[PDB]
């Protein structure tokens, strides 16, 4: 029952970097044009500290 720390996105806008959220939460993560999250998502779900879908901004193109 953790509290995910929001990490730094190399190819994304770390607007939320520095914030902590409790597991069972979601939050939007804007990445640069052509970068996004898994499952075509823009939102990450706080789970077990390590964000369910993982905020990393992969290149969609």
């Amino acid at each position: 029952l953790r509290k995910c720390y929001f990490p730094y996105l190399e190819n994304g806008y770390n607007q939320n970097y520095g914030r902590k959220f409790v597991q069972g939460k979601s939050i939007d993560v804007a990445c640069h044009p052509g970068y996004a999250l898994p499952k075509a998502q823009t939102t990450v779900t706080c789970m077990e500290n390590g964000w369910s879908p993982t905020p990393r901004c992969i290149r969609v193109k």
